[PDB]
């Protein structure tokens, strides 16, 4: 039986959320994509679901991936960014889901994407507990004290309305798959720019896990057989902006 981490997420739930008065029970995208996966295995793989989190705010991901180099979990299934400081420690599948790093802001800001981010000093909104945080200080140089987390799309809401001046953001640098929920309920901001980076979602294990292996050429049957899109479709089809 797999001791398999899961995120406790208290935004963006459509992803992954405990089912609530359990333990150990979880829902979402990433769970449905995860159960379809191990179904097409020829072997069996019993597995415990075991919360990641204080059930306050979203934990920091890469510390629950940490968790399986210390032996606490066998596995992390969530919406976990397949990122080079958690690749060198554990062995993800291949993305089953498509992620990269977006700009936020209001329509006609000085903000027109990241480099314009870089060459101001406006406060920028990450999510609590994402890689995001540690790309926009180590890989673009931006100061630790322009750095905002956001918990929820209320609080990005308010930050980005708030501004600069009153508290808030010139804008949020967040993966596109929870900026595509929160503009469908919040049309007044904008993706400006493109991606920026490309990492995926990924199943971690291991180092040297043949369920790294495996479970990639199930997310081909998935793509092939069109359960993917279906499951995509079941959790994330919303009104869009535009
Ligand atoms: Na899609
Ligand atoms: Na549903």
């Amino acid at each position: 039986e797999l001791k398999i981490g899961v995120p406790l997420r208290v935004s963006y739930k459509e992803f992954v959320s405990q089912i609530r008065g359990t333990e150990n029970m979880f829902k979402g995208f990433c769970i449905d994509v995860f159960t379809a996966a191990v179904n097409l295995l020829p072997y069996a793989v019993p597995v415990k679901f075991i919360p990641y989190g204080n059930g306050k705010e979203n934990p920091s991901y890469t510390h629950m991936v940490e968790m399986i180099t210390t032996g606490n979990f066998d596995g992390v299934v969530g919406d976990v960014a397949i990122v080079t400081n958690r690749t060198k420690i554990v062995d993800f599948t291949q993305p089953y889901a498509a992620s990269g790093l977006v700009v936020v802001a209001p329509g006609g800001t000085p903000i027109k994407g990241i480099e314009s981010l870089r060459e101001r000093d406006d406060p920028i909104g990450y999510q609590v507990g994402s890689f995001a945080e540690s790309y926009l200080r180590n890989e673009l140089n931006i100061s630790e004290s322009r750095l905002v987390p956001l918990g929820t799309p209320e609080a990005y809401a308010k930050a980005l309305k708030d501004g600069p001046s009153k508290g808030g953001v010139a804008a949020i640098v967040d993966e596109r798959p929870y900026v595509e929920l929160f503009l469908s309920s919040n049309c007044a901001y904008r993706i400006v720019g493109q991606e920026f980076t490309k990492s995926g979602w990924g199943f971690a294990f291991p180092r040297d896990s043949p369920l790294a292996i495996d479970l990639s050429t199930a997310i081909l049957e998935l793509a092939e057989n069109g359960d993917l899109q279906r499951i995509h479709d079941k959790w994330l089809m919303k009104n869009a902006c535009t």
